[PDB]
């Protein structure tokens, strides 16, 4: 998070940390808890890595340096990457992670409400992006969970900023003309939440940007509302009703 501030215990209780355990354990991505057994994250977090054994999910945590071998974590039972996602490309950057065990809800560990498919037409006004990513371009992983207030930009206004790519109706962009406030590497897969009608809703999944916080270069997010039919279909038990 570039241009952000420290967050408090219980402020973003849905935020999780996706870490890989290879030669050393490192935070790679953010994610949002959406159910007792489900986390929503970006498909690009899994590029060049197996879906099995190497992942650990941390929830109910504010500072990354507090994580030791004693800290309880969630393991992956299944990873569902969008069928149309292509490794190293931008479209459909979304994945669901099914946990091996359900997580009990506390005031520090609870899900973020999902929008409806019809909520695509809604223009939000109080949006925040959180994570432990780089505090500046080419920077380093932050210890304390950062937060930042970022306004949304129209898809047409976002398309003009990225004329070498195609900003689809399945993406939502957020930034300031002067830059200085944006998500960065390590924030990927985390939440872009908006407060609407008194309650918090998951609007975007942090995906990409040309660098971080550059002027007139807004952050691109996977628009959750455009994937609600997919999330609902994929979270069904598999064994059937
Ligand atoms: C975040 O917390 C620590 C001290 O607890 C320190 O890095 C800094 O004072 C805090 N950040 C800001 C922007 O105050």
């Amino acid at each position: 998070i570039v241009g952000g501030t420290n967050s408090s215990w219980g402020e973003w209780p849905w935020q999780v940390s996706l870490q890989v355990k290879l030669t050393a354990q490192r935070h790679l991505c953010g994610g949002s808890l959406i159910g007792h057994q489900w986390v929503l994250t970006a498909a690009h977090c899994f590029d060049g890595l197996p879906l099995q054994d190497v992942w650990r999910i941390y929830s109910g945590i504010l500072n990354l340096s507090d994580i030791t071998k004693d800290t309880p974590f969630s393991q992956i039972k299944e990873i569902i990457i969008h069928q149309n996602y292509k490794v190293s490309e931008g479209n459909h950057d979304i994945a669901l992670i099914k946990l091996q065990a359900p997580l009990n809800y506390t005031e520090f560990q609870k899900p973020i409400s999902l929008p409806s498919k019809g909520d695509t037409s809604t223009i939000y006004t109080n949006c925040w992006v959180t994570g432990w990513g780089f505090s500046k371009e080419k920077g380093e992983i932050q210890n304390i969970l950062q937060k930042v207030n970022i306004p949304l930009v129209t898809n047409e206004e976002c398309q003009k900023r990225y004329q070498d790519y195609k900003i689809t109706q399945r993406m939502v962009c957020a930034g300031y003309k002067e830059g200085g406030k944006d998500a960065c590497k390590g924030d990927s897969g985390g939440p872009l939440v908006c407060k609407h009608n008194g309650m918090w809703r998951l609007v975007g999944i942090t995906s990409w940007g040309e660098g971080c916080a550059r002027r007139e270069q807004p952050g691109v997010y996977t628009k959750v509302a455009e994937y609600m039919d997919w999330i609902l279909e994929k979270t069904q038990s598999s064994d059937g009703k």
